[PDB]
């Protein structure tokens, strides 16, 4: 332990994942009680990491820790509450961090319950999404960041397909998800010519089979889902990789078209533009 | 290809209508003899727009001062002005709150202004006005930004607030689409502009050649009359080849066969 020493990241790491990257990693992952935030939990207990998991269900977290362990993490916790309380979601980052001893992986993938349908009148839902889905990561980020500074850490993202194209049926959804992209890639310039040595990662996913996107699309979109199991390990390899974006989707044709090559290069076109 | 005459005896809102891009909105409709409501919080300003408006051969002219981080006034402003013009043609979205350029550290406070302000607000103000645009099939006009489509540092907020606008808007572009709502929704994406604020924010951090605000203004109007999906302004020749997205386009088309 105290006679060891060196380092995972040499040459051809910024290519090749290996799992050996995550070993000894202190992660948070939110919204990890279900879907891809639990499969996330179990992909880095069996890479060797330490966990502390978030949602709002104290059960199903139980649920979580237990099985996290027996697959070989580090260490395992939760804390459960909702993150439209945005004291919890600060104090949260604070109380995970004390159990692990800092942070090096920021996981930010819970969104607020939606379903589809056309948009009318629903600003309750339209401000809640923002909270949510958008806010609620901005908190976390500003409570996590002194931790990740000190360990060169990352920030992962979980998006969507909807937070870079335009989908009917999803329009405060799809509005706190282009947030996402908007502040992360921001800040993520700003960290650049900062020098902090936190890297984001912003997660563009299609559908992916877990239960609750299975049950809202039912009768109303015919899509081909993706497995839950596979999307969570492209996650975590991304985010070790320090990748500004992970696309993950069934269709061909989307990983093709996805990328925007003239926003990359628009963005370059700045650099000469900003003064000290 | 536009007319001045579109806009003759319309019914039409403009938001942030007191200075900058805004009042040049403002004065251009009421050179085209459209019926305008402009609001702002600083009643003294807008009462010399109104002036210059009617000064300006506007069919009618009125303004109604406010904040747009007060939801229940952006909801109230719109049958207000609704009741004024006896209907609505036009409703443009352009006021922000005031921000400047610095590095993000914990201002959740002006992350959360930002996304009430140039954000829920234009959605209030849009469920507040569909009815009366349903009725005259008429346009949405909302201002945006390069920092609406690209990511520029020292902006994290108001950029958030901008791609807000883009996910919202075209969602519900296509929503109208399918439910046969003959409401156009235009997202104008624009660059530096020779406003007092933007030239005054600029200053000492970044120069380029701000493009003209009253220019700017007539092809926001002129984007919203021609019911056009994305208006593009900017000075760089490269920003208008590169800032359009066709392979979004392509994807969007690609998932309109799965419901
Ligand atoms: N599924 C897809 O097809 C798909 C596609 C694109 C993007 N994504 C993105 O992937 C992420 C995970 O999606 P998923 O399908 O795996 O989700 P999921 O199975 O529905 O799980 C949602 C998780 O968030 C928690 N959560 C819900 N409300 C919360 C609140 N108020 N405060 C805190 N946590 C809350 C849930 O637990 P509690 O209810 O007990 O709180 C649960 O752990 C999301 O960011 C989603 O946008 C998914
Ligand atoms: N200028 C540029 O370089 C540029 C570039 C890209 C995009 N844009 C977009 O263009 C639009 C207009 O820009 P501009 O440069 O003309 O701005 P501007 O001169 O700063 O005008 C802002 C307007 O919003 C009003 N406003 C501010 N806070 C408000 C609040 N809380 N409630 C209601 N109204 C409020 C302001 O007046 P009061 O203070 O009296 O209320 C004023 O009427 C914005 O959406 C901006 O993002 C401009
Ligand atoms: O982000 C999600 C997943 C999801 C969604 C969003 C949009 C549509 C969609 C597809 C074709 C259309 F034409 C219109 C809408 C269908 C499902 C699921 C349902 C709902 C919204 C959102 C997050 C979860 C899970 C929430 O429960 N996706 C799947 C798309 O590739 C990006
Ligand atoms: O949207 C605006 C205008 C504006 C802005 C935003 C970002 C930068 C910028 C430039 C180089 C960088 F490298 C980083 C940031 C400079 C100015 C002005 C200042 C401030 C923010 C925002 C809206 C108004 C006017 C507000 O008063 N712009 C001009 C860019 O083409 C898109």
């Amino acid at each position: 332990a105290s006679m060891t020493g060196g380092q995972q990241m040499g040459r051809g790491s910024n290519e090749e994942f290996r799992p050996e990257m995550l070993q000894g990693k202190k992660v948070i992952v939110t919204g990890a009680s279900k879907g891809i935030g639990r499969e996330m939990a179990y992909h880095l207990a069996k890479m060797g990491a330490h966990v502390v998991v978030t949602a709002r269900s104290k059960e199903t977290l139980q649920k979580v820790v237990s099985h996290c362990l027996e697959l070989g993490a580090a260490s395992a916790h939760y804390i459960a509450g909702t993150m439209e309380d945005m004291t919890f979601a600060e104090q949260f980052v604070a109380q995970a961090g004390k159990l692990m001893g800092g942070l090096d992986m920021l996981i930010l993938n819970h969104i607020t319950n939606t379903s589809l349908n056309l948009f009318h009148d629903d600003i309750h839902h339209v401000r809640k999404s923002m909270e949510v889905n958008f806010l609620s990561y901005v908190v976390l980020t500003v409570a996590a960041l002194p931790m990740l500074k000190q360990s060169n850490g990352s920030i992962v993202v979980v998006s969507s397909l909807a937070g870079k194209v335009a989908y009917p049926m999803v329009a405060a959804y799809s509005a706190s998800k282009f947030a996402l992209d908007g502040f992360f890639s921001s800040i993520r310039k700003e960290y650049s010519v900062s020098r902090v040595n936190v890297s984001i990662t912003l997660c563009v996913l299609g559908l992916i089979d877990t239960e609750t996107a299975m049950k809202a699309v039912s009768g109303i979109v015919h899509m081909q889902a993706a497995p839950k199991e596979e999307c969570a390990l492209e996650i975590i390899k991304g985010g070790a990789l320090r990748q500004e974006e992970v696309y993950y989707d069934s269709s061909r044709w989307t990983t093709l078209l996805i990328r925007n090559p003239c926003r990359k290069i628009l963005e370059e076109l700045y650099s000469t533009s900003y003064n000290m």
